[PDB]
DNA sequence: CCGACAGCGCATCAGC
DNA sequence: GCTGATGCGC
DNA sequence: GTCGG
């Protein structure tokens, strides 16, 4: 973090555009500034030095030049001082709760945590285990207790059937030594792009984890897509650890390596990756990668068989899952 | 200048 | 109930 | 908010 009050000021610039604004691309446009401002390898002298970035433009150089030279940003001095996007902006830090909600329950007087805890019959059931875990959600989860995570999810799918592989991917896969939650992708000879021979495939792993008290709760649920709440066991006298989101995503086994690249991230890599393959006339998503006609429909899937297939096919150097993390 | 900006599963609601 | 739009979060 | 054509 050479340029940490700098990738700082764009990220809160992101949210507030986000949350606030409700404006998705001027969100985007911070972000994507900001992850090329963290991996720039200097400590940034002026804007119009990160303006040479791709990504960074006219405006987000001068909002540099004004955080070096006075150290913050009136920008967002007024706006953290302004209660409706301070209150917005807090209530979308709750699992389920987006800006749309956030202005909802604000325009209600639903401002603050225990206005939340007294309207818990206004909330959905995502939000209402959102709330109910806000503390825990803000804690990271180290490696440590990522590796502890991975054991049980592993051993426990392997005791409903051998045959499915679990991967856990996410920045975990990328090599980070704490990460925000658990993603867990997860296929099973039965379920091909050909055909589903047999239902349930995601409901019995997610039945098997809550029988042995690993998953705690739910957020959603269908045939394909997990999204909950689970826990590590504690020993005698111990602490409780903190309850932890997990995300299982089950994937047509041929489709694993587009699968596998999807959920290793980051978002923003992706986000670069995708419209890298647009550019060179292919489209990606999390199972295939595809050609782009002269009219921009997408094509029958091409042949992937590893990984490195898929930056080939775009004409990208291979990139290991640790230097992903943008 | 200005069109595009990655791609999609699940929850919820509206119109029928 | 279906179908399509919107919200939210990977 | 930024950028390629
Ligand atoms: C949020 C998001 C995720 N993804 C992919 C890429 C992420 O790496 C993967 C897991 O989503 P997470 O939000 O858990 O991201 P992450 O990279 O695991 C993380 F670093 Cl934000 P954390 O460790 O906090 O979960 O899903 C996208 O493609 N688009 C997205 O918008
Ligand atoms: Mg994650
Ligand atoms: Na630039
Ligand atoms: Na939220
Ligand atoms: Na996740």
């Amino acid at each position: 973090t050479l340029n940490g009050g700098i990738t700082d000021m764009l990220t809160e610039l992101a949210n507030f555009e986000k949350n606030v604004s409700q404006a998705i691309h001027k969100y985007n446009a911070y972000r994507k500034a900001a992850s090329v401002i963290a991996k720039y390898p200097h400590k940034i002298k002026s804007g119009a030095e990160a303006k040479k970035l791709p990504g960074v433009g006219t405006k987000i150089l001068e909002k540099i030049d004004e955080f070096l030279a006075t150290g913050k940003l009136r920008k967002l001095e007024k706006i953290r001082q302004d209660d409706t996007s301070s209150s917005i902006n807090f209530l979308t830090r709750v699992s389920g709760i987006g800006p749309s909600a956030a202005r909802k329950f604000v325009d209600e007087g639903i401002k603050t945590l225990e206005d939340l805890r007294k309207n818990e019959d206004k909330l959905n059931h995502h939000q209402r285990i959102g709330l109910k875990y806000f503390g825990d959600f803000e804690k990271r989860i180290p490696r440590e207790e990522m590796l502890q995570m991975q054991d049980i999810v592993l051993n426990e799918v392997k005791k409903v059937d051998s045959e499915y592989i679990a991967t856990v991917c996410g920045s975990f896969r990328r090599g980070a030594e704490s990460s925000g939650d658990m993603d867990v992708l997860l296929t099973h000879p039965s379920f091909t792009s050909e055909s589903t021979k047999q239902p349930k495939l995601l409901h019995q792993v997610v039945e098997q984890l809550q029988k042995v008290h690993f998953i705690t709760d739910t957020l959603s649920k269908g045939e394909t897509k997990f999204m909950g709440v689970c826990q590590l066991p504690s020993k005698n006298d111990e602490k409780e650890y903190p309850h932890r989101r997990i995300d299982i995503r089950l994937i047509p086994k041929d489709q694993y390596y587009c699968g596998v690249l999807y959920f290793t991230g980051s978002d923003i890599f992706n986000k670069n990756m995708r419209a890298h393959a647009l550019e060179k006339g292919f489209t990606i998503n999390e199972y295939t990668i595809r050609p782009l006609g002269v009219t921009g429909v997408a094509g029958e899937p091409l042949p992937v068989d590893s990984e490195k297939d898929i930056f080939d096919y775009i004409q990208w150097k291979y990139r290991e899952p640790k230097d992903r993390s943008e």
